[PDB]
């Protein structure tokens, strides 16, 4: 056999003041959680043979620092102009905005398709929609995979995950049992747009 060159993906991570209300004004609490987040997200990445390194933390205790509304859209964009400030001064790959704020319209999570590494769109914001953790990051990871170019899964996609088992990431569909797994057809999609040269930021190592 022969070893595949693992990608990493340098992820700095968010957590809006809504959230940190849920969780009581508890700082070290508010941490904790994003940092359970990140560790599901990066068991889900693995499956793609991408590794996650944890740039950053950071939890808007008094203010939130870009507008954080009902509009997934909305939130998205003004999430994304707020990360081009911190991107300058804390360079990462991937910004991540964890709400415990819910949007208009039965979205869970949202990110600009092919936007990984961009300066203006690497990034996607997730609502904290499960007690569990791996629910957020499902969510985080699905939408890290259309920020990769990666679409839903096609009719028989996704073998190596039944219903029990929470299925594959890049399903239409979400909800308790969480997916950990992303299919073989994603995975061939990823390493497409990678030899396409999409994702470029992930070659190095942190
Ligand atoms: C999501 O929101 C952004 C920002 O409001 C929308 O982007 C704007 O799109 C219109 C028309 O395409 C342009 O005139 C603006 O210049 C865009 N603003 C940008 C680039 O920041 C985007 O269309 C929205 N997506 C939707 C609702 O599907
Ligand atoms: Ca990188
Ligand atoms: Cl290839
Ligand atoms: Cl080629
Ligand atoms: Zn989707």
């Amino acid at each position: 056999e022969a070893r595949r060159t693992r990608k990493y993906l340098e992820l700095y991570i968010v957590a809006d003041h809504t959230l940190f209300l849920t969780r009581h004004r508890n700082l070290q609490h508010t941490k904790q959680r994003l940092l359970e987040v990140a560790n599901y997200v990066d068991q889900l990445l693995r499956t793609l043979d991408i590794q996650v390194a944890l740039t950053g933390l950071e939890v808007w205790t008094e203010r939130d620092r870009s507008r954080v509304t009902q509009d997934a859209n909305a939130t998205l964009w003004a999430f994304l102009q707020w990360r081009r400030g911190l991107w300058a001064q804390r360079p990462h790959d991937s910004a991540q905005l964890l709400t415990g704020r819910a949007f208009q319209g039965a979205t869970v999570g949202l990110a600009p398709v092919e936007g990984m590494c961009r300066a203006e769109s690497s990034g996607g914001v997730s609502t904290d929609h499960s007690e569990l953790p791996i629910g957020a990051a499902a969510t985080m990871a699905h939408e890290i995979g259309h920020s990769l170019g990666l679409s839903h899964d096609p009719d028989g996609c996704c073998v190596e995950a039944a219903a029990e088992s929470g299925g594959c990431v890049m399903a239409a569909a979400t909800g308790h049992p969480f997916p950990r797994v992303f299919s073989a057809c994603s995975r061939r999609q990823l390493r497409a747009f990678f030899r396409k040269g999409g994702g470029a930021c992930l070659s190095n190592a942190p």
